[PDB]
């Protein structure tokens, strides 16, 4: 027996996590491992150090034909370990699940470990306040037994059918927040459903890694001293984060850079809604996808310092170097940001504002919005 670990991620909390673990085992050498994370790329220093290290590409979330030729050259009895991104793993495992019909003699899944894709699980848990949670479970169950046995998908509730994967493997869920499934009344049948297969994100387990592992962590997830150094000033500062649509429509994105520079004013200049004063250092953390949105920023803001976009926030508070405050449009990151760092949070009867009210992420004072500020000039 053999096993393959399977790392696969579109976003990028559940890549965080996974290249988390990957790195607590960076002493195995030779494991099989496949890695299928679309905004992470392994430095090549890295790869030549390992053995039976392989990629595969990930599209229209799921990874591709080429993971088959990956396992056609483990000729063992292979056992697979898979990490998921939860919001979209049904479909990410279907490819893994359809090689494995080719070969129920040879492949089995071993487990399953899913992380939180981001906000998304909780806006769309949200979404099913009114619906029988207990019944919507039942029903899941059994169209994930069809899938599991007939290779196809058809699920009445996507939501909840994410949830349900311990009645079919040995699972173990990560999430962005365990505070919202404890302290959200209409979730107590999925609370309980779940049981003791959870647990929250351990945003703590970089100061475990020994210095060398942290180096190389800091490696993966692209974190170099340049950028270290652009935190070291002892001057206060302040983050302005971004955030991005997925809509191709020009004029869509074009409103929406121009919504968040505008946004990005309102903190820094003196006659702005949200002015922080004038002592902060200002940095930009634009939205890993930002692209053409981050650069507007960047090409028509004044004295700020950009932080690469395609670095994860969450790393500043795994090396310490958090700012003194933290202030743009709603986004992942303010999930697991030290309460005190908050700013405010601007958003673009709103799921998403409940949830962050739910987890007290926000107060009950009136939620700021897109377009309720004035252009500024
Ligand atoms: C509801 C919904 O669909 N939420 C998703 C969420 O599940 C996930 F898809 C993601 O996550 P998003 O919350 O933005 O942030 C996720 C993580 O990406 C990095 N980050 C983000 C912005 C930034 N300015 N600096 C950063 O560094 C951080 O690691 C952060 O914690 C995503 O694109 O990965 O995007 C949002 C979308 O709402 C999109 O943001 C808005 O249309
Ligand atoms: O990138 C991960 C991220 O993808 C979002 O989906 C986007 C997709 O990335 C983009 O290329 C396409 O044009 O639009 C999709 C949404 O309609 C997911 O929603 C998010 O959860 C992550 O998986």
């Amino acid at each position: 027996s053999k096993t393959i670990t399977l790392y696969l991620d579109p976003a990028s909390l559940p890549a965080l996590n996974q290249l988390m673990d990957f790195t607590q085992n960076n002493e195995d050498k030779t494991h099989p491992r496949i890695f299928g994370l679309s905004r992470f790329k392994i430095p090549d220093n890295i790869i030549t150090q390992y053995q039976n290290i392989h990629f595969v590409e990930l599209k229209d979330n799921r990874p591709t034909e080429a993971l088959f030729t990956i396992l056609d050259q483990y000729p063992g009895n292979i056992e697979l370990n898979i990490h998921l991104n939860i919001a979209h793993s049904v479909q990410l495992i279907r490819p893994i699940l359809a090689y494995r019909f080719k070969h129920l003699d040879r492949v089995s899944i071993q487990q399953l470990n899913l992380y939180d894709d981001g906000s998304m699980e909780y806006v769309d848990l949200e979404k099913e306040e009114n619906k029988d949670i207990s019944a919507e479970i039942k029903q899941a169950e059994k169209q994930l037994s069809h899938y599991l046995l007939t290779g196809k998908i058809k699920f009445d509730n996507p939501t909840i059918a994410r949830y349900v994967w311990q009645s079919a493997f040995p699972v173990k869920y990560h999430f962005l927040s365990t505070d919202y499934f404890e302290k959200a009344e209409f979730l107590q049948p999925l609370k309980e459903y779940l049981a003791e297969n959870y647990q929250k994100m351990d945003w703590t387990a970089y100061q475990q890694l020994t210095p060398e592992q942290q180096a190389f962590y800091l490696t993966l997830v692209g974190f170099n001293d340049e950028v270290k150094q652009s935190l070291e000033v002892q001057q206060a500062k302040f983050i302005f984060t971004g955030t991005t649509t997925w809509e191709g429509n020009t004029e869509v994105r074009e409103y929406y850079a121009q919504q968040q520079l505008n946004l990005l004013n309102h903190f820094t200049q003196a006659e702005g809604d949200l002015f922080i004063g004038d002592h902060y250092k200002i940095y930009f953390k634009g939205h890993p996808r930002g692209g053409e949105i981050n650069d507007y920023i960047l090409n028509n803001a004044k004295n700020i310092t950009n932080i690469p976009a395609n670095i994860s926030f969450e790393v500043l508070m795994m090396t310490g170097l958090l700012p003194d405050k933290v202030g743009g449009v709603a986004s992942s990151l303010y999930f697991s940001l030290p309460k005190e760092k908050i700013s405010h949070i601007i958003f673009t009867n709103n799921p998403y504002v409940k949830v962050m009210r739910r987890l007290g992420i926000i107060d009950e004072s009136q939620v700021i919005f897109w377009d309720s500020l004035k252009e500024l000039g």
